């Protein structure tokens, strides 16, 4: 049957409530594998610790400059706390051409540092020195609140001159190559942190962080004792996972599918970021893709026929993915129009069953990850019920249409006993850098 085999192809994407059970709690061992002396160093799950501390609360009032690099797009912040307590912001967006981010980091850093300027022109406020938070979406080991060194490039990135160095002194050093404003930077913060510290502004119940944007990534307050890559009991300390590294010793072998391995071999870095490469939005467009061209050379789509642009890699955009989803066929029907095709009203319907497969085996993939966090969280407390607040940003989890109805309830049903609240930032990875460097300056 024509329908049927089809099915059989994009059935391959399910996980029972067992694989997503077993994905957990193998979770939940890499976890404990990155946090102890003994074998943090082999851990593919790192758990790095952040500087960022439970702390009475309060900051410094006044103005605070953030920036946030994570992607192609960035985005420059002032942020105004005042006192209770009151935070206004303003940003900008800058889009970072091709140029900048292969060539070196001087490069990169020489470009950040030029929209910096434009930021403090257009704000009237060039002659301020301010104190400022980064939030530098990238796996690094911290050394304190204002200094990490970048282990290795994710989601694309290449710059040259960066990995293994101070991504703060080089911040530095390209806004006095520059000499036109001075600023003192204070915190440098991964976007997870920045996510949840902005949520626990909001509602003090918020000590989760995570993002499904071009990458996936997610942050957690662990107990102090439990953090043994840094002396002391007492409190808790923020440890970012980067989880998108599971699998990465292979722990998701049985999981993994053709067109997983396809994506991973032609990324920037394969055999790295496995499981991110099953959510994040760098890969999912690209997932579907592969999988259109498996229907098409199983003369099972487009009656066989396949455009030049669907031969080449990074046309089906993730936010085509996004489209396709969100019943007249009309949206399906006019991202399909541009690619050089003519869906039947069958093939609109395949299409958006394959982008349908791919990305609920993502939501499903990432409820595991945070099921595993809070799970572990509850488990290390003196709870019957946790009450928890996640802080949630990146542009899959808002924007996809339905990732995160299907992402909430796969996650309820794997946490029967925490009651969970969802914070979706609204600016949160670039706000976040700023009130820590507050809490910082207050120090
Ligand atoms: O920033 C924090 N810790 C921190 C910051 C800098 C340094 Cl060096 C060390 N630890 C802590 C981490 O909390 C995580 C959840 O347990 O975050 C905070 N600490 C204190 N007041 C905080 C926050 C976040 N918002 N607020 C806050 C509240 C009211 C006004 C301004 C701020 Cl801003
Ligand atoms: O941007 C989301 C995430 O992307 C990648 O997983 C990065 O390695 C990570 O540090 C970041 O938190
Ligand atoms: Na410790």
């Amino acid at each position: 049957s024509s329908n049927s085999q089809v099915e059989q192809i994009l059935a391959e994407f399910q996980l029972q409530a067992a694989d997503l059970k077993k994905v957990m709690r193998r979770m939940q061992k890499e976890m404990d594998r990155g946090l102890r002396l003994e074998t943090h160093a082999a851990a593919s799950v790192k758990m790095l610790p952040t500087y960022v501390r439970s702390t009475p609360e309060g900051s410094e009032v006044g103005d605070f400059l953030s920036l946030d690099l994570g992607g192609t797009n960035f985005r420059v912040m002032l942020v105004k706390v005042g006192e209770q307590w009151s935070v206004k912001t303003k940003h900008q967006m800058y889009s970072i051409p091709e140029d900048a981010m292969t060539g070196t980091a001087e490069m990169l850093f020489d470009y950040i540092s030029e929209c910096i300027s434009d930021f403090l022109d257009k704000h009237q406020m060039k002659h301020k020195k301010l104190p400022l938070g980064f939030t530098f979406s990238f796996p690094v080991r911290h050394e304190d609140i204002d200094k990490g060194i970048l282990l290795n490039w994710t989601k694309g990135f290449k710059a040259s001159g960066a990995e293994g160095n101070n991504v703060v002194g080089l911040l530095r050093d390209a806004i006095k190559r520059r000499g036109d404003f001075e600023m003192d930077v204070v915190a440098m913060v991964n976007d997870t942190v920045a996510t949840m510290i902005s949520c626990y502004y909001e509602d003090h119940q918020c000590e989760v962080g995570m993002i499904v944007g071009t990458g996936c990534n997610a942050c957690y307050m662990e107990e102090m004792q439990n953090v043994e890559l840094v002396e002391g009991d007492e409190g808790r300390m923020c440890v970012n996972t980067e989880w998108g590294a599971f699998g990465d010793s292979g722990e998701l072998d049985e999981f993994l599918l053709e067109y997983d391995r396809l994506v991973d071999e032609s990324s920037a870095n394969p055999g790295q970021q496995l499981y991110e490469k099953l959510i994040g939005g760098k890969y999912m467009g690209e997932l579907v893709r592969l999988v259109l061209l498996r229907l098409v050379d199983e003369n099972l789509l487009f009656h066989g026929e396949a455009s030049e642009q669907l031969r080449t890699r990074g046309a089906f955009e993730t936010r085509f993915v996004s489209q396709v989803e969100s019943g007249d066929r009309k949206q399906i029907y006019n991202i399909l129009s541009t690619l050089g095709l003519r869906p039947s009203t069958t093939d609109c319907d395949i299409v958006r069953r394959a982008c349908e497969s791919v990305s609920t085996r993502a939501a499903h993939m990432c409820s595991a990850g945070l099921a595993g966090v809070i799970n572990r969280m509850r488990e290390s407390r003196s709870e019957d019920v946790m009450r928890i607040t996640v802080g949630v940003d990146g542009s899959v989890y808002k924007l996809h249409p339905s990732f995160k109805e299907r992402f909430h309830a796969s996650v309820r049903r794997l946490t029967p006993s925490c009651e969970i609240t969802f914070i979706e930032s609204e600016e949160g990875s670039g706000r976040g850098a700023a009130l820590v460097s507050a809490v910082a300056c207050k120090k």
